[PDB]
């Protein structure tokens, strides 16, 4: 390991921490990354680390999760910081302001956060307008294995969920290489009886008929972002419906509203979904299962606790053939992407695979 993974890790980040609160701290990480400040991104990523999926190449296969990012205000730090992929998100139709702060709390003793943030967004006018600005950047970009994710939500007081999606498709679909459609928030009422089997069907369905109307250049992918909560009926019905309708992957997984015991943080009881350590193994559990039940034709991203090259692998061995990581970024900053990279492609190689793709589901092959 370097001595900036250290430095970060063990003075600068805790030091940070102890004096901003978590949303000016979050809302400090998105202006510096969107400036640029960030430190110098050593590891250069190597041909074991690439991914083709999702009609896609991927240099490397750790993506930044939605939830940081929410406005597209940092996608060019994102990348620069190392990142695979960068998912923005999510995204209303209207703006909306969220909950009432304080709305996110650290629980350091876990290495754990708990957010109610309720979808503040920008809407999708001024997000759709920060993207056109650099479309064609990202274009090159993408080209060049870093794609672009756009994680679409719904708005509190809307009437009509299917057609706030709609709306998302129509208007972020043709700048995103993937679309998701979150239905697995904690912090929307109702927003995650979506998840159920016959809400979803009528849901998917409007959702794909609205992608499949774009124009052939401006067609994403469309994922599913699942709950780690799921009753095990829950599970196969999603797998049977993403099977019936064709969606192009699943997004495993959302913050947990479980509080699994052994939590010390003061603020364990904090109303919200938990990430971070706490959830990865509940997570990688639901890959696993979700692999299984769509027979590993439907691509994962893998998502909730990877702070290292293991967890990046267990989920990819479970499944996964992408990973997403936001909470570890929290904790020990901008150099645990180079970490979990470097770290990844070491345990590939001890494990005796050529690369990534032949890690895929490895663990079912077992
Ligand atoms: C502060 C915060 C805000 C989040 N906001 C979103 C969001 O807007 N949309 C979404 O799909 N997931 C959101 N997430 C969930 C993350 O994308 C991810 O699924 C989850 O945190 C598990 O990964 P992690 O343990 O690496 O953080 C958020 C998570 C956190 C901690
Ligand atoms: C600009 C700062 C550190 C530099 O590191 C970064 O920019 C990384 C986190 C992208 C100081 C602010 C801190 C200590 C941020 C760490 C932090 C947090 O402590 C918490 Cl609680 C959250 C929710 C976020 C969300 O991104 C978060 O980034
Ligand atoms: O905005 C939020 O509260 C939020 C959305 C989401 O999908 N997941 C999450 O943990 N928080």
């Amino acid at each position: 390991a370097t001595g900036d993974e250290r430095f970060y890790a063990e003075h600068l980040m805790p030091t940070l921490q102890g004096l901003l609160d978590p949303e000016s701290a979050h809302r400090l990480a998105v202006r510096f990354t969107s400036l640029g400040l960030l430190p110098r991104a050593r590891f250069q990523d190597s041909d074991m680390l690439e991914v083709r999926v999702l009609g896609h190449k991927f240099r490397n296969p750790v993506g930044i999760a939605a939830g940081f990012d929410k406005h597209g205000e940092a996608v060019d730090g994102l990348y620069k910081m190392g990142f695979g992929f960068v998912e923005i998100g999510s995204v209303t139709p209207k703006p909306q302001e969220g909950n009432p702060r304080p709305r996110v709390f650290r629980l350091p003793e876990d290495q754990a956060v708990i957010n109610r943030y309720g979808f503040n967004s920008h809407g999708l006018s001024v997000v759709e307008h920060r993207l056109r600005a650099r479309q064609q950047k990202q274009a090159k970009l993408t080209e060049d294995g870093l794609p672009l994710g756009v994680n679409l939500g719904k708005n509190k007081t809307s009437v009509d969920a299917a057609e706030d999606y709609a709306e998302g498709v129509r208007v972020l679909g043709p700048l995103a290489d993937y679309l998701v459609v979150n239905v697995s928030s904690p912090n929307t009422a109702g927003l995650r009886s979506l998840q159920g089997k016959a809400e979803l069907r009528r849901l998917l369905t409007k959702v794909l008929q609205e992608r499949d109307g774009l124009r052939r250049v401006h067609r994403p992918a469309v994922l599913v972002k699942i709950a780690p909560d799921l009753t095990s009926q829950d599970k196969e019905d999603i797998a049977s419906v993403v099977k019936e309708l064709g969606i192009d992957g699943l997004i495993v997984t959302n913050t947990t509203v479980s509080r699994p015991a052994g939590l010390q943080g003061a603020l364990r009881s904090e109303t919200g979904g938990l990430s971070g350590k706490p959830l990865r193994d509940l997570s990688t559990q639901t890959i696993r299962e979700m692999y299984a039940l769509t027979q590993g034709r439907v691509p994962i991203i893998g998502v909730g606790g990877v702070s290292s090259g293991q967890d990046a692998l267990e989920k990819i061995r479970a499944g996964a053939s992408l990973v997403q990581l936001y909470t570890a970024l929290t904790f020990w900053g901008p150099p645990v992407v180079g970490k979990v990279k470097r770290e990844l492609e070491a345990l590939l190689k001890e494990q005796g695979f050529g690369g990534v793709t032949d890690a895929i589901g490895a663990d079912h092959r077992r």
